[PDB]
This record gives structure tokens, sequence and C-alpha cells, in this order.
């Protein structure tokens, strides 16, 4: 299933839809997969998170010349932390449009982040409004509420059965909620459940730093985020 490409692994999880995973070492603590998301949208790609470096980017987009070999009309990146925004320099120097939550730009120069070109706002009730999210087609992005961080974004993909958690979200067999050094633990049971909540006909969700599941990964996590209170 998995394609090595360079450092990087590419997994298709449906007819459009394509898994990336980069590395970074964390002294101390191994070498971290991050993965993101590559989705055809007719002519167009689409791309959820960067990798976390410019070069693994790159390469990102060298595998979907290879590949799909279409444009990529836009990048979403889900929070200001590099493993979602280290790539943003590759994103920009190929010439796609980029967009993160509004906190998360706000919150890039401090995080050693270059911000996306766009800022994304959310209605109350955490979805996208939709004027600052044009042309995304099956992507559908929604604030759940701080939890990770407090700039955590997530994204549904239309026409198919998944959802993306990014951070947020870890598997059901996960033994912790990992890097919590930017959570918000109070929070983040609620956040997590909200995740579900918005997106309640995905049953393959899919995360940064675990393989695609069920939606135990959301009932999982939240239920171990209910230990944070
Ligand atoms: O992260
Ligand atoms: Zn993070
Ligand atoms: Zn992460």
């Amino acid at each position: 299933g998995d394609q090595r490409f360079g450092d990087l692994v590419f997994r298709q999880l449906a007819p459009n839809v394509w898994q990336h995973t980069s590395y970074l070492d964390m002294p101390g603590f191994g070498a971290v997969a991050s993965n993101g998301l590559i989705v055809r949208d007719g002519g167009r790609v689409l791309v959820v998170d960067t990798a976390w470096t410019d070069d693994q980017t790159a390469q990102i987009l060298n595998w979907i010349k290879q590949e799909i070999n279409l444009p990529v009309a836009l990048a979403v990146v889900t929070h200001a932390h590099q493993d979602k925004m280290g790539g943003m320099d590759a994103l920009h120097a190929a010439g796609i449009a980029t967009y993160a939550n509004a906190l998360s730009n706000q919150l890039a120069p401090q995080e050693g982040m270059v911000a996306a070109q766009h800022s994304l706002t959310f209605a109350a009730n955490g979805w996208v409004e939709p004027a600052t999210a044009p042309n995304f087609g099956p992507l559908k992005v929604f604030y759940p509420g701080p939890g990770h961080t407090s700039d955590n974004i997530t994204v549904g993909i239309d026409g198919t059965d998944i959802a993306f958690g990014g951070c947020l979200i870890k598997d059901s067999k996960a033994k912790s909620l990992g890097n919590l050094g930017d959570a918000d633990t109070e929070h983040y049971a609620a956040s997590a459940r909200a995740f579900g909540a918005a997106f309640p006909k995905a049953s393959m969700i899919v995360m940064s730093h675990s393989a695609p599941d069920s939606r135990a990964a959301i009932t999982h996590t939240a239920r171990m985020a209910d230990k944070l209170r």
C-alpha cells in the first residue's frame, strides 16, 4: 500500500485522497511521523498541512506532479506548529494559495512559522465562514474549540467517508494525548467531541500522529481528555 518517495510516505485512502507522511527527529523522542492529506478535486489538487520542512514539502509537490500531474490550487494548514506549517515557504515558492485559521496566522511568527497568505474565520458554532474559504471544493473546515492548541482546526472531505482531526485526535490505542505544551486541558475533551459531531458520517478518521482509524479514535481521545479536567 504505502509508497516510499524519498524520505516521505504516501498512502491512498480513497479514489481521490492520499495521506502524506513526513518525519522529524525530536531529540529524546525519536523520528516523529506527521500526516496530512492530498485531495484531487476534478482538475486540481488541494493539500491539507505541510510536511515538517520546506524540503519535505517540496517533495510532496514533486510526488503530486508525478502521481497526479494537476495544479495544486490551495493548501490549508491546521495550526501553527512545525508539523503542520513548517513548509509554508515551499508552498509559496510553488505559487500555491495558502490558508490558515486567523489565529494560526497571528501566532505563526512567535511559533517560528511563516504565516499563510489568507486567514480563515469561524462562526460561533465552529464552521468556517464561507467567504474566507473560497474555492475549497470538498474541503469542509471546522474549528472544534481549543484542544491540542488554541488554534487547531479540522477538515472533512465531502464525497468521502473521511474527516481529518490533525493533532487534536489520537488513535483508539493511543496511551496519551502526546505534546500538551500548548494545549487547553479544560476544553480538550469537548473539542474532540465537537469534531466528531461536526462530521457524523465520517467513518475513517485521519490524524497527524497515527494511521487512519475508526471513530473509536474520537471517543478514545475524548475519554482520555476527560482525565485532563
Ligand atoms: O503539532
Ligand atoms: Zn501541534
Ligand atoms: Zn502534531
